[PDB]
């Protein structure tokens, strides 16, 4: 629902992310909240908002709640549940030696219980990636981002061939067709699944976009992280079908996670 900015409180400066600043602060005293400044000139404006109106009635325990939003004033604000742990790449990046490989199958089982949510309303990200998730203050993790790139005016960011494009988390038929589906977002997942139990490196970091896209359309795969188990690295392989049909679903995906989380005991 709007939200008076009257309403609102501005505590701290969070950093300038994607798509403009976002600043720490609280909603009706109580809600610890991030409001997003969304930077102008970089969304389908009219379109977004109609669309937020959409993305609002979307909740799920290990998904970024969106409060609200402010569009009777220029930047929209958004009003999102605070995670004060921040993006998963970065929680991943600074606690490397924190990690027993529980915690990493449970960031996985958060993931994938949200992204089952989403395929279960139909909704597809088209960004699955560490750097969109986000970790509150209990170390959970949750997805945030789903759905932005849908409005963004920047042709690189949205061209199979731009220059910011997320090549290293498309599947081929993204790459080749622009055929956005939950599979691509599974595909995505295991990529993301890579990057947790690789502690946030980059995925094949010493390959050039292209030279990403063509291994990948000729069969070359991720290797198995050091920390994930041959069970672990079996889920993720998984996701990376050639066949976007052949790839399991979200639900699938995480009763076999819950299936190697119970074998871990
Ligand atoms: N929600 C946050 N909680 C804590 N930190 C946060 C955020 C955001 C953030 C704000 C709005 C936002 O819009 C959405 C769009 C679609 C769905 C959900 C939300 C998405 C993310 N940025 N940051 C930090 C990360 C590190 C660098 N500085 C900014």
């Amino acid at each position: 629902m709007e939200i008076d900015p009257k309403d609102l409180t501005f505590l701290k400066e969070l950093g300038t992310g994607q798509f403009g600043v976002v600043k720490y602060g609280k909603w009706r005293g109580q809600y610890d909240v991030a409001i997003r400044m969304i930077r102008e000139g970089s969304m389908s404006e009219d379109e977004f908002i109609e669309e937020a109106k959409v993305m609002m009635n979307l909740s799920h325990e290990k998904l970024v709640q969106l409060y609200g939003v402010c569009t009777k004033q220029r930047p929209i604000f958004i009003i999102t549940e605070y995670m004060a742990n921040g993006c998963l790449l970065n929680y991943l990046r600074e606690m490397r030696h924190r990690f027993q490989t529980q915690q990493l199958l449970e960031m996985c089982k958060d993931v994938c219980e949200a992204m089952e949510y989403l395929e279960s309303k139909q909704f597809l990200h088209r960004d699955l990636a560490a750097r969109n998730c986000l970790v509150n203050d209990q170390g959970v993790v949750k997805v945030s981002d789903f759905g932005m790139t849908r409005y963004v005016l920047d042709d690189e960011y949205t061209s199979s061939t731009g220059s910011k494009f997320p090549v290293k988390w498309a599947s081929p038929e993204v790459l080749m067709y622009s055929k956005f589906s939950s599979k691509s977002d599974i595909w995505a997942f295991g990529v993301l699944m890579w990057e947790i139990y690789s502690l946030g490196k980059m995925p094949y970091e010493r390959f050039t976009n292209s030279e990403t896209a063509e291994h990948i359309a000729q069969g070359l795969r991720l290797p198995r992280p050091h920390l994930a188990s041959e069970r672990v690295y079996t889920i993720m392989y998984s996701c990376w079908h050639e066949k976007a049909d052949e790839r399991p679903s979200f639900k699938i995906l995480l009763s076999n996670i819950l299936d190697v989380m119970d074998e871990e005991s």
